């Protein structure tokens, strides 16, 4: 209950700390551009199975194809994820693409 929205540009500088990020969407949008430096688990993955993916880890952070997914596991997550540290990545991929960094598609 206490997750704050960010942008590509800091999840970043997270990424270089530990961050754990996490995708609930779509694989086949995952395939098609992956950013191998986060975890890929469709939302209804965690929604029917839940993951404590806060135990594999202190921070996590989430992010949909469109800010789409994330608006709507947002609510499971701050709760599976305990008063942890959770950050929001405003858009999604959208903007870590615009931000002005390449993506990495499954060859």
């Amino acid at each position: 209950m206490a997750l704050t929205t960010i942008s590509p540009h800091d999840a970043q500088e997270l990424i270089a700390r530990g961050a754990k990020l996490i995708d609930i969407r779509d694989a086949d949008e995952y395939l098609r551009e992956h950013i191998p430096e986060a975890d890929l688990a469709p939302l209804s993955v965690l929604e029917q199975s839940g993951l404590p993916a806060k135990l594999r880890h202190e921070q996590i952070i989430f992010h949909c194809q469109a800010g789409k997914r994330t608006s709507n596991n947002a609510d499971k997550l701050a709760a599976i994820a305990a008063p942890a540290e959770i950050f929001l990545l405003e858009d999604g991929i959208d903007g870590w693409k615009r931000a002005g960094l390449p993506v990495a598609v499954n060859k």
